[PDB]
């Protein structure tokens, strides 16, 4: 069911946030 | 003011509401 674009946009949303962003600004973005 | 992990921060968040994932699956 899932795409190997959504597995990439899963796996880069993950890494974002463990990088430090914060939830409000993935929002904004 | 912007280091470089804010500038790749900022670069990635373009690109992946590009690509097409949702606001509401980003915040979430």
């Amino acid at each position: 069911m899932v795409s190997k674009l959504s597995q990439l946009q899963t796996e880069l949303l993950a890494a974002l946030l463990e990088s430090g962003l914060s939830k409000e600004a993935l929002i904004q973005a």
